């Protein structure tokens, strides 16, 4: 085990450290976490909370969500066609607040 | 248009911005990204690699890379069962550097 063999290995770990399941901000569509019935849009269409994800140690388990709070963000609710008047909207979008591998 | 109206309307933007379709850094799994044939494994299993991913301004396009390289990554190759010797594998691992969206 030489010196400079550590801090490369070392380094690896970093990597495989940070591709661990851990709660990750990501872009989430709006539409796609509720009804979205009669063409009712939204601007923006997406938001950023934070979700679960990452590899897991073995392959049978898979990043799973164990808490999770609800944030509020205004938006804006359209309706095309048409009226009338897009209205500030505080919508409650899931912020995955703890994960684990789990089965499955 | 009151200033305090302002403020948070920006900044609403902004998180709109954040959303939208970029290369972001994302955990591949390695198997899934090739052959993977007679349970070849890896270790670490994944790799932290940029990514196209986020929303777009219509609905029908998506998030495509445009342009991608393509990142060498040490690993340690184990197959199991069983020998022998796992050893350090430089592998190719697809580093998105464009993006935009598109049909689709
Ligand atoms: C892990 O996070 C997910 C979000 O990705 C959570 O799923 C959500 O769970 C809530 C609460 O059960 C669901 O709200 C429900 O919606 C239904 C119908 O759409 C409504 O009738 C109920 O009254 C309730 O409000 C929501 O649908 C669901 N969202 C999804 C899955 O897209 C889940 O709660 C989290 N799990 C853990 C372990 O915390
Ligand atoms: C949405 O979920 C994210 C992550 O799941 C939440 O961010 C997390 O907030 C907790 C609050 O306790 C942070 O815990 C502590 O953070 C401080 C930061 O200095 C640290 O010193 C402590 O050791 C401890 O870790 C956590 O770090 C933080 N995670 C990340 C990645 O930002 C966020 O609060 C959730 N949104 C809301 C408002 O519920
Ligand atoms: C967008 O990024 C993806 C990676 O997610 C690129 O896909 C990859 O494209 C390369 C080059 O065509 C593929 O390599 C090929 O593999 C086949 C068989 O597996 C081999 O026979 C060929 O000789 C070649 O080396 C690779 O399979 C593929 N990876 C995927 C899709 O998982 C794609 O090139 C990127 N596109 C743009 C617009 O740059
Ligand atoms: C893997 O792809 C990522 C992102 O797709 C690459 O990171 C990007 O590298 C380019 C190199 O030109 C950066 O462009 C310039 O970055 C400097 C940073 O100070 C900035 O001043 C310039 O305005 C310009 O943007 C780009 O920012 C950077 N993107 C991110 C999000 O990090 C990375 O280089 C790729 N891996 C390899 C080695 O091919
Ligand atoms: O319909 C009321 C309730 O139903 C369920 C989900 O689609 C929620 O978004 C919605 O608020
Ligand atoms: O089989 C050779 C070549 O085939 C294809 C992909 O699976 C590559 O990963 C591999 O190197």
């Amino acid at each position: 085990p030489t010196f400079y063999d550590i801090e490369t290995l070392k380094v690896i770990d970093e990597e495989w450290q940070r591709t661990q399941c851990s709660p990750r901000e990501t872009a989430v569509e709006v539409a796609s976490e509720l009804g979205k019935s009669t063409n009712t849009f939204f601007k923006p269409p997406c938001v950023n909370v934070f979700r679960c994800g990452g590899c897991c140690n073995e392959e049978s388990l898979i990043c799973m969500n164990t808490s999770t709070s609800y944030i509020s963000k205004q938006l804006f609710e359209i309706s095309v066609p048409l009226t009338s008047v897009p209205e500030l909207v505080p919508v409650k979008v899931a912020n995955h607040t703890g994960c684990k591998c789990l089965p499955t």
